[PDB]
Parts: structure tokens; sequence; C-alpha cells
């Protein structure tokens, strides 16, 4: 029974706690952000895509209580200021987006964690990333920085894990069109990234996804072979990935789908049904195939396959990490 | 100077009359739609993306005013009910949706028109069908019916046309992340294809394209090397291609943006600023490249060019087939 710290109760981190109240080896003991515990604990109850918490939620002075539960809440913006040694933190949940470094995420080991699990890529490609039932036993006990990969990577994993394991991939492009996330702006305002400045829920807008560097991390074979972008758009969450590759072997479309449905797991879901991102919104499985996009683009002998997956970008994540968080518990 | 008559006041129809009304030999003298003038006159005036017509608009009986001409206006749903012969109309712009066949324009030959311009694909094959400052001078007088194929066509052929006659294309895909349109459901409700009879405020949707279809009549060459599809999303108006293809020739980036530079036209606009979707709105371009976003992913030795182009898809479309007009005025 492992105890957990949540850095960033954002949209991420909030989710997280959320699905770990019904995970019997796993407690979060604490929770840090950069507000008053009552402004968390009414974000906790109330979520605008994934409905209210029916739990009682209680504050007094920095205790977080959700029924007999009792969670420290603090405000410590340097985490190696947070007291983890006190609190016997055996893994640190890393999700404010601010420490994604090996450097900024072993602070919360100098604070006293045993663990750290990167809620995002990590910024070195040394870090141990995992997409939960692609390459999660890759995880050794001497592992004290895990990084989680991204929404996208989780997304996009299960799928070039079954093209590489039954056809082999010799190179291709993904191309991720995805909800708008907080790292965006409401209305034009300053950002680095010129068009994550736009105003988000009126505008297609053009990006990087950490799919792109997270996925020759999680499939080695397949390390180098892909590129892609986002398109980010106007949805609150939930998102689609095309994948688009030349293949070794030539499967039909049903050997292909066949293919994806033998793979399917608790991360690996196998529809049949025409749907919209809508159908995916608080969905438990890390990808979502679309079996009934699958389809080949055949000229002069030459084969180009695309395949699709869904993925609500808030809890088809959240609930691999969680996956991840349960598997380091058994370490 | 041509008379005109549109069928359809819809977006393309509206936008396409608020167009005509500066090009001097140009003259629309009448509109047919399934409401009262009443009901038309304010849609012309008011448009919730384009922004208000500011002209004197009246209604006197079947009569719509606009200062000093006169045109007038119609409530046939049967278009071979018109009164073409009357009006000595020279050109129909067929822009309801519902005469895109052969048989289907005809009907407004058989009332008397002399040419009928598809707002749309053809059903058929075997119709002309052409993208201003790609193909239209393949336009003889033999084409009573032509199609100005469809706004993703628009937007794409000309990236199709650059690279087919500088590099050779192999084969590629093309995907739009495309704006929603009158043919989606506000709420969820009946439609034959079962994803876009989804809330399409609130959701990605992969549908068709009329590309897919349409690229091949306009680009001979490159007939039967593209296929792809279309994620509609929720924006009002503004869309995206992203096209990749394998390419013969091996050309730098810098080698493909130039190429595209130099087919700039007042159809095809070279765009250098990191710009997002509602930077195309109400644009007069059939076609916006942005050159910041072309890259290729190399694996060893293999190349896949990846290019994007924007287009608002009414008023790219429109100012479009409004050049199609005029030049179907001259022959
Ligand atoms: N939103 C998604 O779809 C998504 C999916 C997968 C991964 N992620 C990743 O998860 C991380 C968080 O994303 P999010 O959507 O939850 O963002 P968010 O803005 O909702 O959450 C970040 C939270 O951290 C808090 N915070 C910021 N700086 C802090 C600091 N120094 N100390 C303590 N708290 C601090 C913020 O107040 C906020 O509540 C990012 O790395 C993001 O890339 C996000
Ligand atoms: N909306 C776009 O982005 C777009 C872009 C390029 C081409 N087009 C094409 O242009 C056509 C029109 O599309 P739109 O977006 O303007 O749709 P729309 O729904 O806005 O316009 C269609 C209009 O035709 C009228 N109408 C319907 N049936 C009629 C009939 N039998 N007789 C007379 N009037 C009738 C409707 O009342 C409506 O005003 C379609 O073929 C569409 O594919 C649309």
């Amino acid at each position: 029974t492992i105890k957990v710290a949540i850095n960033g109760f954002g949209r991420i981190g909030r989710l997280v706690f959320r699905s770990l109240l019904s995970k019997a080896n796993v407690e979060v003991v604490a929770i840090n952000d950069l507000t008053q515990p009552e402004v968390l604990a009414h974000l906790l109850k109330y979520d605008s895509a994934h409905g209210e918490l029916k739990r009682k939620i209680t504050v007094k002075q920095n205790i977080l209580q959700i029924d007999r539960k009792k969670v420290y809440v603090f405000s410590e913006k340097d985490p190696q200021n947070l007291p983890w040694d006190e609190h016997d933190i055996d893994v640190v949940i890393e999700s404010t987006g601010r420490f994604v470094s090996e450097e900024g995420a072993s602070l919360h080991l100098k604070a006293g964690a045993k663990r750290v699990i990167i809620s995002a890529p990590a910024k070195e490609k040394t870090i141990r990333t995992v997409v939960y039932n692609v390459n999660h036993k890759t995880i050794s006990s001497d592992d004290k920085i895990i990084s989680a990969a991204s929404c996208t990577t989780n997304c996009l994993a299960p799928l070039v894990h079954v093209l590489e394991k039954n056809f082999g991939i010799v190179y291709g492009t993904m191309l991720t069109v995805h909800a708008y996330t907080a790292d965006q702006r409401l209305q034009d305002a300053p950002h680095n990234d010129l068009r994550r400045a736009r105003a988000a829920a009126v505008n297609i807008v053009p990006t990087t996804t950490g799919a792109a560097k997270a996925i020759g991390l999680v499939v080695p074979e397949a390390n180098g072979k892909l590129n892609g972008m986002s398109l980010r758009v106007p949805v609150l969450t939930g998102s689609i990935v095309e994948l688009s590759v030349v293949l070794e072997k030539s499967p039909s479309v049903e050997q292909v789908n066949q293919a994806m449905k033998r793979f399917a797991s608790a991360s690996f879901k196998y529809c049949e049904d025409p749907i919209v991102s809508s159908d995916v919104v608080s969905s438990e499985y890390g990808s979502i195939f679309d079996s009934k996009l699958t389809n080949i683009v055949e000229v002069d002998g030459m084969k180009l396959y695309k395949v699709y997956a869904w993925y609500d970008n808030e809890s088809s994540y959240v609930h691999q990490l969680v996956r991840v968080v349960s598997y380091c518990a058994k370490l």
C-alpha cells in the first residue's frame, strides 16, 4: 500500500486523484498546487467535462477530507520545500507541467519522495518512459523517475506496437486532432508558441505533439520512423490520431483490424461503431481503435496503411497513469 | 455583360451574390430558395461569420432591391419551373446542394438558362470540373454544365499541381480539418452519415471529403494517387489541408516552398506567418500555403513530404467560383 502525493492538482492531477479513490493499494496523502484548499476542493467536486464527484468533501484548515480520508493540502511553488520525507511519500505524481526534466522531477527526491512519475514526456531521452500495456514491464525497481508519456503517445503506441509486431513499419506520419488544453489561451494572449497564443475555442491551432519524441522510446523498433504534429481544435476534451504508414508485409484491411482486436485489453478498446469524439469522454481505455476507418491507399503496387484511434486526452491518459502507479506498488 | 441567377441562396449562394455586386460584367437578376423574400433579404444583410453587408436592402413584393439594382426572388423547389428563359439567364449558379447530378443541373437548361455552374463536385466523373488558376482554361463552349469542384479541392489543387509539375507525385494521403457546414446537425439528429448526425459544435466528426473524387479531375496526372477524408470540428468557418506524399525528385524544404511561392496568384497565397484558422476568415484566396509547416519525414533515404494550406471553406471557394463566372462571361 503506497503513499502518493500529487504535485499539480490540475486537470490531470484531479482526475488521477478521483481515480485513485477506488484503488485499494494506493492512498493519496498529500496534494500541492498554488491556491487555497477550498478552491481545490471545489474544483475536485465539480468538473465541466466529467461530472460531479458524489462524495462528501470537506476542508478544515489545510486538511482535505473525503468522507473518512484525510489529505494534506500544500501550496508550495518550489517542490524541494515539500515535506515528502515527513509524510513517507512512496510516489509523487508530477503533474504541474513545470518539472518534466530529470533535474526538475528529482527535486521531489531531494524532498524525500522515493519515486516520481511525470505526467508527460520527460525532457531527456534517458528517462524511463512507458505506455501501460505496451512496455511498462521494462520498468526497473531502480527507476527513480518514470515518464508516463503523453496522452497522444498512449493513444498511438498500441497501434504502432501491433503494426510493428505483425507487419513491420518502414516509415510514416501521424496527425492528432486534439482538444484544447490549459496550455492554450482563452483569448489571444502572449505565449512563446505563437499559435497556442490564439483564442483556443474558435481556432484550429497547429502545434507540436509529445508523441513525436516519445513514440520511439515506448516502441524501440519504431524509433525514427514516424513524425507528426497536432491540430488543436475547439472541443473541451476528446481527440483522435490518424497514423499513415508503409508496412513491410501487405496485409488486408481485415487482417490489420484483426491484429488490433487481438491486442484488446483494459488499455486498448476495439471499436466497431461509427462514433465521434464525445463518445470517448471519460473513457478508461488509453486508446480506442476505430476499425471502420481502416483503409489502404493502393497506387501501382504501393500501399499506404491508414489507421485511427480515439482517446479522451484527459481520462484515457489518467487511467493509463493510474495503471502505472498500481504496477509500481508491486515493485 | 451576363445575367446570372442563383439557385440556393444559402451560405455559398449569398456570399456569391455579395461578391458579384462588385463585378460589373456580371449582374445577378434572379435568386431562388424555399422561403419568403424578407427572410432572404435579412440573411443577405447580416452574416454571422462575414459581417454586415452595408447597402440599402429592401423588399417590395418579390423584388429584392440593393441600392439601384433590382433582383427577382423565386421560391420554386423544382428548378424546371423557374422562368430562366423569360429572364434571359446566361449562367445559373446551382448552390442548393440538391442538383449536383448531370440530370439535376440540366433542369436549369430545360428551364431556359444557357449554362450552369454547380457549386460542388458533380455526381458524374464526366462533368467538366475546374479549380480557377489550375485548369479553368479547359472550359469549352460544349460545356453547358460546369463543376467548380469543392472547397477542399480548391485548396488542395494548387499544391498538387505544383508538386506534380516540379517533382512528380508517386502516392500520398490528405486530411482536411474542416469547419462544420449546414449539412451537419446542431443537435444529434437523423443523417444517412451517422457521424454527421452528431452535434457539430461539440464533436470531432470523421466524414468524407469531395476532394477525394474531385482532385483526379482537376490535375489529371495525379488521378488515382491520393485518398483521404475530413474531420469536421467546431469552428464556424475556416479549414486546413495536410498533404503527405512521396515524390519522384527529392527537393529540399526550401525548394518545395519556393515552388509554391512561384505559383502564387490571386487564387494562391504564399504565407510566412504562424497563423491559425480565424486569420483566413473571409479570405479571397482559394488556398493559403503555410510555408512554415512544410517538412520532410526522412527514414533511411525514404522521404515523405508534408505540406499544408488553409482556406475559408466559404469565402475562399466563393471567390474561386466568382472567378469561374467572370471567365465564363468572356466566352
Ligand atoms: N490536459 C491533457 O489533456 C493532458 C494529457 C496528458 C498529459 N498532460 C500533461 O499533464 C501536465 C498537467 O496538464 P494539465 O492539463 O493538468 O494542466 P493544468 O493547468 O490543468 O494543471 C497544472 C496544475 O499545476 C499547478 N501548478 C503550476 N505550477 C505549479 C507549481 N510550481 N507548484 C505546484 N502546482 C503548480 C497549476 O495551478 C495547475 O492546477 C502537463 O505536463 C501536461 O502536458 C495533459
Ligand atoms: N459550406 C461550405 O463550406 C461549402 C463550400 C464549398 C461548396 N459548398 C457546396 O455548396 C452547396 C451549398 O452549400 P451551403 O453551405 O451554401 O448550404 P446551405 O444549406 O447554406 O445552402 C443551401 C440553400 O439552398 C436552399 N434550397 C434547398 N433545397 C432547395 C431547392 N430544391 N430549391 C431551391 N432552394 C433550395 C436552402 O434553403 C439553402 O438556403 C452544397 O453543394 C455544398 O456542398 C459548400
